[PDB]
């Protein structure tokens, strides 16, 4: 860093600047970091517990905390998101600037049942960015502890832990252990500060638009095709039914039978469930009726799974059991909370190109028809990629994640993070931070045994993240007005995206980005 | 070439040089080339024979031989492979240098029942590289006849033959015939030599590592998600069972139900068979229970097929019927040999990302549940590519192939050779070689009829291949030690990868490359 | 020194960098230093005690602490050690850089109960390196208190004390007393830091290899010698036994009787003891059956003593009573702990050249044979250096010492530290450190009586040691694969060289360096 006890090492830079094709978000917050695990690394696992085989794990927990800004509301105020989404066909991150500063380390002494805090001026906090990605990448799993949406909220830094290979609750020889200290890290006293910058790789702009055409309506509703298709295998009222081969040319009255160039996207069917409970089966079918994948004898719910439309027209009451992103309200309990404490996303806009999530992809022949054998077909519920398929990826949300690390594998296929966002080979590095252990008084006589008595402390300061975002401007010739995200004009007891009478900021709904429209 | 009867046209260059990010393998061997087909091109096919429709073919056999180094042990000694695999996250070929030399053509005369060999000094051997790929590409089908693993072994050059279109055992008008002479070729007497170089296209480094995380364990086992999922469709001990909609947030106790970004790789299920025969069905089900593809009314076993893990945890006794590479021991007979004369590979390391080969990919919804209709799901056994899938390709082995030509098609999809290795648009060219016909004595009076009487001969010499390989160095922060390929320290009658008391080199096991670990 | 209360004077530099022929280890840790002896130097000795004459001593204890990094795990993580040992025939230290910084001095006050710690900002810690070696050299006696293996562990600094001449528990006129203050030292307040560098003398690379030949198997196993040896002193079935002189030439069937050039190493026999207690004698024979040296009427166990192989082939259950380095587990008690709380090294690799530790060196003639007198021979249990002897020094271990000061004597003989490592004429200097006394309040009236009332304090900070190591690369033409140190692939409850569920780092075995092989 820096300088004095008596001298701030950073100012408060929270702002938005719009500049034609760029928008620069700056956000600064005040954090608090406790001591974790008493400065220990612990082995952790599902041993005992009583966990099922699909829940076993092995890993470690760490004395470190970390910074996480991997949520859009860490950077975009509600109004800015609104600006973003109502005027642009897309956007992407380009560069970032990160700042830790104004650090202040404090000691806690308890006597009684009356707790005193003071400054420990000569104490440090340690920091580093894992810029060579040598640590297990724990961002992009949508874990809580990101910078809060509301700039006035103070936040506690999450603790870093990670998993490795496990065979049940045991480890394997291949399992990996990381000690964080065995990086180089920067050591900061109250005077000092930390900074680094980062550039994002080139990535496709996120599609902030719905289509205003669908795959099956790309033709000109005024002209025939020059192409023919088999229309009838029997006449044709000449009594009664006689084998025939009758061919018709593509025609505006038969848009369902016209040859075309393209196929809709992939499909992994999911179970349709209603918001009115009375429609559903009387059982507990989530695990048992769930779409799951099977990995080394362990089952995992596919969630949210392939980008698919949530419901066809007029059926907004249904949703895939595990195919929509779902946010909790600020009233929601951790487990088995009710419908009205959650907010379910809707990905209905993609039904122009993407199969609906709770229906078949389609139908396939399954035999050879003949006079003796009747033509049979079967339903296709899971369809991989076929040449000619086109699709739309899952939408992002003001409160969803931004990016994830693409796994380091021989093979990916369209590695856009299924929960939504940008896939990055070389994503924003993890930023780790810890209070340096400060021994309590040692004995008068040497002892070799692990030092286990420490002065209790924690730290606080500010953090600042600045991101530059490039915009894809809208160039639309559409004559009529667009759907636009808008707040509600009718009167009410509270304003949306505001604090209440107890000062609790709330986000009353998810907001996606798909309001403007393109042609296909 | 060159020069004298009395003057070598090449030396013996067999070596290894390690140079930081590069390793240069040189190997030289001594070959023998007979006269094939008596200098004739023969039409060949399955006519007569009694072959089934799935085995019919049409093609030609050729008077030529060819060189084949498309196996790792043609270049890497066992110790070098060990060096490779224990210290690098990857590697790829960059360039090659090829050399034919010290040629010596010999005539064989038999009188009795006592066979005399002498030098035929004025005789040639012919050579060319098919550098414009004008010939059917016969490398990359894993045919025997490559340079031997052991530098002291002499090898016989394989004969070139190829196939074309066939309708049963007949040909079609579209079928193609190639005459090799109707290239330009180099003609070598005992003095001369042949050389050429080649550069490899840019290709992804082969992944010589296992992952130490799995797709389903990428989260931080310490923090909840901000995302919610439908947890129950009924309460919840309020008696008895009542329709409900209950939502929970992602949590470390429920890692199987957390939303995620990624899907595991593709899947084409295969039949699971045990190494202890008593477990299996009492029938012959290989063709009949086999995963097969169907091409122009002809069936073909998919083998090895999609890259998939061989068995889940603790089940090393099972293997896909035709989903693992299998090497023969030097005791193995050509057909119906026993389990202990073969070596079956294990691709278990990829179960972090790739479905296990003998299980479903997963489960899919197949109907609409309601009070009247119970939720149904189905098993998915063959799953194509879905956006968001990530996977690991099949491993290579010290004795497996290196590369294959990607077919010249409009479309490939991840054209990594399914048997393992590097796909190359423009692979190392085939190198063809033949002894020039040397007429026996003609008659005293002209005759127009095909010349059919030849002096019997063959040739021998050395061949040298030098390849430069680029290495991907390991940069791992892992605190604990790695699994490392190691020879066995316990005492025995023979050393691994050695010759025995009769001078037979043996390779006692396959060695893959996946020992070091990455994060995902 | 520089600057501020508010300003870190050092960062955290813990890392490893591999660069071809060099590897640079950096390690940084956080220490704690109490006040020792209440700022007093005390005379100490075995007086009273009840000590045997063998355990009498005289010396002094000091108010100072010291830094000790003389253990390989202070610098090499387990993975790095693995890298070291599996790829290099040797290595040596070249240069070092040392850093003390971020110091923070604290005062402790108690009422009862209850104990209060604050910063004492104007307090100093003192430091110096004994670079002219003017102090008794107390490193290289394998003391505990070195930097901990695990970078996250905080450590207490050991106290400096030393011994001098003693006659029983009394001193002699020749006994030396040393006052540490009498040395210039650097005085550091919370702002300041200490640094120095050092270069190592030229030393032989440590042998990180086993031989793959033995002294007695160097001959060509195909060819006779031209040399002859007396084979028989009687015939030879011509009945019955008659005096004769019969000579044979060296031959592959008689490799035990072939003339040779070399002798195996020196020998000081030690008592063989089994790991299965039932094999041993029923008595307490360690002191009484021990190999001891006798110095000024005082006995001392020779331990570990001459470099000798721990056991011959197939006898891994025996070990020299005091001829192997033995590490304690983190469960081991200080005294009379059980077999399974210790880890015994094995120096079996050196049996190619070095006598086995529990057997005779060999046999010697002891008389003149004649018709009247039968040839006699005797066993040699202690053999000094003979021209022509060759030997291998004791191995080093990841947790053993690195170096020791060669005593300043007229004569050494192969002064490689018998406990293992590098002998250094001018070793890394001792680094001494102390909290400066801070008087409590004096009386209002002068008193000359030596001050004795002090404010209670201690200090803490970071220390950093960087060492450059030169590597001897492996150049082996060995065709088959090597033994390699490897972690175990089978599954278990804990990972090797990791922390457990209480955060205790453990080292589950010793690791030597001898895996690669040389010829002799
Ligand atoms: N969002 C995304 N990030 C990186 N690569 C992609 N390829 C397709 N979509 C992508
Ligand atoms: N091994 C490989 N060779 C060429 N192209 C590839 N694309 C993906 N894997 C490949
Ligand atoms: N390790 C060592 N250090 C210094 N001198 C030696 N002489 C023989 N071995 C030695
Ligand atoms: N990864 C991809 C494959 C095919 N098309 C895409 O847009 N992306
Ligand atoms: N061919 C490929 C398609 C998608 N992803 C890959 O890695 N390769
Ligand atoms: N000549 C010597 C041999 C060994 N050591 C010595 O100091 N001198
Ligand atoms: N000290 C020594 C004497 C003789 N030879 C050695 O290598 N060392």
């Amino acid at each position: 860093g820096a300088d004095g006890v008596g001298n701030a090492s950073g100012n408060w830079h929270c702002d938005s600047t719009w500049l034609g094709d760029r928008v620069i978000t700056t956000s600064t917050r005040t954090w608090a970091l406790p001591t974790y695990n008493n400065h220990l690394y612990k082995q952790i696992s599902s041993a005992s517990t009583g966990a099922s085989n699909d829940n076993h794990y092995f890993g470690y927990s760490t004395p470190w905390g970390y910074f996480d800004f991997n949520r859009f509301h860490c950077h975009f105020s509600p109004r800015d998101w609104q600006r973003l989404i109502n005027n642009n066909w897309g956007f992407r991150p380009k560069r970032l600037n990160f700042k830790l500063f104004n650090i202040q380390v404090k000691e806690v002494t308890t006597n009684d049942g009356v707790t005193t805090i003071a400054n420990n001026l000569t104490s440090t906090v340690q920091v580093f960015s894992d810029s060579e990605y040598q640590l297990p990448y724990v961002l992009g799993s949508a874990h809580q502890g990101c910078l809060p949406p509301f700039p006035a909220d103070v936040f506690m830094i999450p603790q870093y832990g990670y998993l490795t290979l496990n065979n049940g609750s045991q480890a394997v020889g291949r399992s990996s252990f990381y000690c964080l200290e065995y990086f180089p890290s920067q050591m900061l006293r109250t005077g000092n500060n930390f900074t680094f910058s980062y550039t994002f790789e080139e990535v496709p702009f996120h599609s902030s638009y719905a289509h205003s055409q669908s795959l099956d309506r790309l033709m000109n509703p005024l002209i025939d095709q020059y192409l023919y298709y088999l229309n009838r295998t029997q006449n044709q009222s000449g009594s009664a039914q006689n084998k025939d081969l009758l061919f018709s040319r593509g025609s505006p009255a038969g848009m369902s039978v016209q040859p075309k160039n393209w196929l809709p996207g992939p499909c992994y069917r999911q179970q349709r469930v209603s918001k009115t409970k009375t429609d559903n089966n009387n059982s507990n079918f989530t695990w048992t009726g769930a779409s799951k994948y099977n990995l080394n004898g362990r089952e995992s719910i596919i969630n949210p799974g392939t980008a698919m439309a949530s419901h066809k027209d007029d059926e907004d009451k249904f949703f895939p059991m595990s195919g929509v992103m779902i946010f909790g309200k600020e009233s929601a309990g951790a487990s088995n909370t009710a419908l009205d404490n959650v907010m379910i996303t809707d990905e209905e806009e993609i039904k122009a190109t993407n199969p609906v999530a709770t229906e078949r992809f389609g139908t396939v022949a399954v035999n050879f028809q003949s006079s003796s054998t009747d033509p049979a077909t079967g339903d296709v519920h899971a369809m991989g990629a076929l040449p000619g398929m086109v699709w739309q990826d899952r939408d992002v949300y003001l409160q969803g994640p931004i990016w994830a690390k693409i796994p380091h594998t021989d093979g990916h296929f369209h590695p856009s993070p299924l929960m939504g966002g940008f896939g990055l080979k070389n994503p924003p590095p993890q930023i780790l931070i810890k209070n340096t252990p400060v021994p309590a008084n040692p004995p008068a006589e040497f002892s070799a045994t692990k030092f286990a008595s420490f002065i209790t402390q924690y730290s606080t300061g500010q953090v600042s993240v600045e991101i530059e975002w490039e915009l894809q401007k809208e160039n639309s010739k559409r004559w009529n007005p667009e759907v636009q995200y808008t707040s509600n004009y009718a009167k009410s007891a509270n304003v949306d995206f505001t604090v209440d009478n107890n000062g609790l900021y709330t986000e009353p709904r998810p907001i996606g980005t798909r309001y403007l429209t393109r042609p296909l």
